[PDB]
């Protein structure tokens, strides 16, 4: 799955996820969001299960982007959790949590939840 | 917040999160879970907003653990998303997503959601 | 949106959601899941915003199914939260939480998160 | 658990949840939020597993509030999913999803996730 994962992925919004999978389980790369308070590339880091159960079973993985680079600071961070499924139409199906840096007035409302599907071809 | 974050944290279950915050926004360290299919330490990586809005506002951050080390492979990965709040009782308040590597029979049921609060003193 | 909502909806898994929207904001109906520990129809109840902001804006809503009927007891319950969007291809886009009745050994792992999209035509 | 559930509950924010559990699995009542865009009581409806596995196991349940009453319309709705645990310190431990009625500019950001713990005594 190392070879499967490494590369460029696109989600349903047009965002671009460029990642390298390490042999040890590391994930490193850059993320560019087509939406929100974001411009250009942001660093990402994460992990994956580098010894999946190959018996028709996806590979677990996750990663994080803090939404600060040289251009913008959106005072927020997103984590995606999901699985890589290989094959002719390879996908990474994820859910995500986006937490914003705020005061303790709306701290109850600090996190969005959503989902992203990544494919090797761009919509 | 770099100095604030770096160190050892404990959640309400007794798990131990040892992290170093980089000046650039990197998070690196190890995680030991007191529960689930887990034993000893696991690598973690993540990111944080290294230029918060200091106006009473938390620092956004997240990180990932893939639940494979030399002892066990739980074919899963967890991402935590939340915020660091500094001060006399410093906390990292998070929500988390745990995705399991499974077939496409229960792929609809691939992810748990939960929440963890981390403190500098252990319960 | 009352007229919009009331009716039969289908999700991407083949499940069937039959609902009536009340003028007061009530939602009542039955749910049949194509997957999981489920057979035949289950009662549902929920609510919707019966005075949306009609300025291109979806209508907020949610509902609950407890997964017990005359045939099966799956000791669980699911809530869906999302929005109705009207028009030629009307949709209800939701996220959901499914909580299982368990002991306090895996209570940290009590809830799944997922997402469903409902359409008026069945896949 | 019918007798257990029916009554007045308080969460960690000071909100008040007044509910009646039906013998058939119905939940009906009113919710008053101490926070957000909310004033006075709002109708709620939901369901619970009215034949739990009494072997130390919680009772699954959920419910919905649409945040419109005679005073305010917050164009949103919240669903809570969780479990009732009985005894000397009875609790309802939940996670929740709050979806807002918005356009398809930030539809990716339509839902918050959080968690509430309800007790029979108010903080
Ligand atoms: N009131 C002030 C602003 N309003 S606010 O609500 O407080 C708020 C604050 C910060 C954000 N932060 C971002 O906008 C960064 C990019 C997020 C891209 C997501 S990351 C998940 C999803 N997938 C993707 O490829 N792009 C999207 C979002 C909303
Ligand atoms: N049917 C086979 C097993 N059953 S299964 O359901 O498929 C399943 C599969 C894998 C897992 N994976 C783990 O158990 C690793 C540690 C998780 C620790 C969490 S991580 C969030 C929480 N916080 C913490 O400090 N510890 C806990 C959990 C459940
Ligand atoms: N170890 C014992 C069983 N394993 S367990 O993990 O503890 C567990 C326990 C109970 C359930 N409960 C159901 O299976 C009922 C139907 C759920 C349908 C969902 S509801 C959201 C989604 N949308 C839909 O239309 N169908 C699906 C699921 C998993
Ligand atoms: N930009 C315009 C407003 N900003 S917005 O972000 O779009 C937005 C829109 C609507 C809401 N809707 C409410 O505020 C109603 C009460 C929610 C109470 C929760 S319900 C879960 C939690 N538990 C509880 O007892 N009270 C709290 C929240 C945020
Ligand atoms: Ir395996
Ligand atoms: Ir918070
Ligand atoms: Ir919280
Ligand atoms: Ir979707
Ligand atoms: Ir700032
Ligand atoms: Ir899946
Ligand atoms: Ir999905
Ligand atoms: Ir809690
Ligand atoms: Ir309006
Ligand atoms: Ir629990
Ligand atoms: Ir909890
Ligand atoms: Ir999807
Ligand atoms: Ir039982
Ligand atoms: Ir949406
Ligand atoms: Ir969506
Ligand atoms: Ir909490």
């Amino acid at each position: 799955d190392e070879a499967g994962i490494t590369g460029t992925w696109y989600n349903q919004l047009g965002s671009t996820f460029i990642v390298t999978a390490g042999a040890d389980g590391a994930l490193t790369g850059t993320y560019e969001s087509a939406v929100g308070n974001a411009e250009s590339r942001y660093v990402l880091t994460g992990r994956y299960d580098s010894a999946p159960a190959t018996d028709g079973s996806g590979t677990a993985l996750g990663w994080t982007v803090a939404w600060k680079n040289n251009y913008r600071n959106a005072h927020s961070a997103t984590t995606w959790s999901g699985q890589y499924v290989g094959g002719a139409e390879a996908r990474i199906n994820t859910q995500w949590l986006l937490t914003r840096g705020t005061t303790e007035a709306p701290a109850w409302a600090m996190t969005y939840v959503g989902h992203d599907t990544f494919t090797k071809v761009k919509p």
